[PDB]
């Protein structure tokens, strides 16, 4: 009865202090989490963007109605390549750097 | 004295649980903190492979208005790749060693 309630009160009090004390130690940790969040995102994004396979420049030197477009590449030689579905043969005129 | 013992007991219960949620929140953050810190040091490795030798000189051929830069490499081919937020594009312009 009386004995029962006092033991509960003591035990709530005891653990209230334990959590309050721990909270502090991890508040310092949260501040750092945020710091690290900014950098996790910014670093990863700038590396993958530069790492991308170099998109070489060609100039639509010839064109055909069969899908093939002869692009004089800036490496030296010409290549005959077939264009994607993003770019269309309507967009590809002579003099068009691609 | 049942009245006395209850009043102290109810006082401590609410504070105890209030701190417990904060402790639980900030524990979870602790683990994520360590995971993300390891990732900033790993991402700095990716960054540092970009900074490492071999390196090749390029000179900027032109600036496209879409936020990409066309760089004529000293090998031959000019290539279109994205820009960084490490670098500035006010330092990039036609003839700009990079």
């Amino acid at each position: 009865l009386l004995e029962k309630l006092k033991k509960l009160e003591e035990d709530y009090y005891k653990l209230r202090e334990l959590y309050r004390r721990l909270e502090d130690e991890k508040k310092f940790i949260e501040s750092e989490r945020i710091r690290y969040e900014r950098e996790v995102r910014r670093l990863r994004s700038e590396v993958e963007r530069l790492r991308s396979p170099p998109l070489l420049v060609g100039v639509v030197s010839d064109i055909l109605e069969d899908g093939r477009v002869v692009v004089k590449s800036s490496t030296g030689p010409k290549f005959v390549v077939n264009t994607s579905q993003y770019i269309n043969e309507e967009e590809l005129k002579p003099g068009a750097r691609v």
